[PDB]
């Protein structure tokens, strides 16, 4: 049973660490939510969450997330920091619906 799903309305755009220059990532996501009533709380944190996610992907340099295991790991940190300020229930998991590095 798939619980609620919450996409973020706009893309993240950052800067990545490369050996030469800056790489560029574009990323959308979705959450899955452990109940419907922490779809009102992601909607009014709506802010504070786009801070948490943009503050972790432009800590992340290429190499950390051209594998399965290195986008896992981003995606369990997402989760833990979110998490850590939502008090009417959890996030299930973060989707990466599109992940381009150029």
């Amino acid at each position: 049973v798939l619980g609620p799903l919450y996409a973020i309305d706009a893309p993240f755009a950052v800067n990545l660490v490369s050996q030469n220059g800056r790489r560029y990532l574009k990323a959308s996501i979705s959450l899955e939510l452990s109940n419907e009533k922490l779809l009102n709380e992601v909607k009014v944190k709506d802010t504070a969450i786009k801070d948490t996610i943009i503050e972790i992907l432009s800590s992340k340099s290429v190499e950390e997330v051209v594998t399965n295991k290195g986008k896992n790991k981003l995606k369990d940190e997402i989760k833990s920091h979110l998490n850590s300020f939502l008090i009417d229930g959890f996030i299930k998991n973060v989707f990466f619906t599109d992940f381009i590095i150029q």
